[PDB]
């Protein structure tokens, strides 16, 4: 159940976004692959449906997780805002996820990272004037600084680019 009275689907769209952003998984590459065709994304989908999951893993891993020298494409509106990971950004995500009544629940990461302010603009899309550019000098990092993932670091710009 997605809605069966109001037209189309950003919210179903950025969920997809938030997904496309984690480290990936059977489960997420399963849920990711379902919303994608639900929400009609076509080619976005059959990228997905067909990708080594050990090696989409491991850019995931060298673009955002492990320091090559520092990782790549750190997705943190921190480190993009600020410079360092787990700064203002991050209380004030927080905050406003409070703000909003949502509860973070979350252990492994900080509440700036990118799949998470997604899942919560997913939730509450009016705000995402706000949490733009900064999902999106980061959305340019990604698009130039590596290449499984470049696919939907782009259709990604192209979206919040409309």
């Amino acid at each position: 159940r997605e809605n069966l009275y109001f037209q189309g689907h950003m919210r179903e769209h950025l969920k997809l976004f938030s997904l496309i952003f984690s480290y990936p998984d059977e489960d997420k590459l399963g849920k990711a692959i379902a919303l994608a065709e639900g929400i009609g994304l076509t080619e976005i989908a059959q990228t997905l449906k067909q990708v080594d999951i050990e090696a989409l893993q491991v850019e995931y891993t060298s673009l955002f997780i492990s320091s090559h020298p520092s990782v790549p494409c750190p997705p943190y509106q921190s480190y993009f805002e600020e410079g360092s990971v787990y700064g203002k950004a991050s209380l004030r995500a927080a905050e406003l996820y409070s703000k909003y009544g949502l509860n973070y629940v979350y252990e492994s990461e900080p509440p700036d990272h990118i799949s998470v302010e997604l899942e919560f603009l997913s939730m509450n899309p009016e705000l995402l004037s706000d949490f733009r550019d900064w999902f999106l000098e980061f959305a340019k990092c990604v698009e130039e600084k590596s290449e499984i993932y470049a696919t939907f670091a782009r259709a990604f710009r192209k979206f919040l680019e409309k």
